[PDB]
DNA sequence: AAATTTGTCCGTACATTTTAT
DNA sequence: TATAAAATGTACGGACAAATT
């Protein structure tokens, strides 16, 4: 279970949900806890573990697949590039 | 096949628009829901298709003001 | 100040492709 | 060899929030 520093918005600290996901994926990937090739968890997986939406998870990862750092595969699963 | 989504033709479309010169960089395309009338499409597929051409550099959004051509 | 417009977040349903039985 | 289950892709709907007009 990872968390969400949820702060609402106007404080400098505080950042979307999809982007706090994205900022741990990208953190697992940085520190090598995936590697290139290796699969990330289930969109179910990363729900639950999170704690947000399928539609919070599909928009972190899609943000990190058009930057480079993922791959997806209909089906299979998403694994880090 | 000939199949595409239809994120995807509305990506075609406005991406037309664009290269076709009928709008210019710092023009405002239509908005989201004239864009939802005039595809027959959800608001959910017009951001998909705004989005992926935002990202690819195409255009570029401003809460509360448009999207517009870069 | 009100209205408009884009941004975030959530839910459902079904298709498509891969993987497990 | 064939079927089911699992996992991602597309599409749709709603509610509010934030920023501009
Ligand atoms: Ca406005």
């Amino acid at each position: 279970l990872e968390v969400l520093f949820q702060g609402p918005l106007g404080s400098e600290f505080m950042l979307p949900k999809y982007a706090q996901v994205k900022e741990e994926i990208s953190s697992w990937i940085n520190q090598g806890k995936i590697l290139p090739d290796q699969k990330i968890p289930t969109e179910n997986e990363l729900m639950q573990q999170f704690g947000v939406s399928r539609h919070t998870i599909r928009k972190a990862i899609g943000d990190l697949v058009s930057q480079g750092l993922l791959y997806s595969v209909q089906g299979g699963g998403t694994f880090v590039a």
